[PDB]
């Protein structure tokens, strides 16, 4: 849905690891330095797994709904630990939040 119900979610359970609307903080995920329509081997200094970045899938409306609802399985060794989130408002509730983070 909305950009409301998708920041007051973010915030809670997404900023605790990618904090961005905030201020950036890359503490335990890349901050999301827009990434809809950009790439992933985007982030600054952080370090993770190699498959995310090497491998890639362009991040954007499909590819981060698909990564969201399952990151372990989306792309080969992401740990990203949270797997899932709540209910699937929450899911189109950031990707329509974030699209706006990234021409806003
Ligand atoms: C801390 C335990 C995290 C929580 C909570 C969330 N994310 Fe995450 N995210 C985490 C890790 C360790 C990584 C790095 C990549 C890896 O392969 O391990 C990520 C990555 C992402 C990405 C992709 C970045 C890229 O590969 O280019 C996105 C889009 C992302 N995470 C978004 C995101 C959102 C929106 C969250 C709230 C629902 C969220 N993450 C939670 C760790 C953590």
């Amino acid at each position: 849905g909305d950009v409301e119900k998708g920041k007051k979610i973010f915030v809670q359970k997404c900023a605790q690891c990618h904090t961005v609307e905030k201020g950036g903080k890359h503490k335990t995920g890349p901050n999301l330095h827009g990434l809809f329509g950009r790439k992933t081997g985007q982030a600054p200094g952080f370090t993770y797994t190699d498959a995310n970045k090497n491998k890639g899938i362009t991040w954007k409306e499909e590819t981060l709904m698909e990564y969201l609802e399952n990151p372990k399985k989306y792309i080969p060794g992401t740990k990203m630990i949270f797997a899932g989130i709540k209910k699937k408002t929450e899911r189109e509730d950031l990707i329509a939040y974030l699209k706006k983070a990234t021409n806003e």
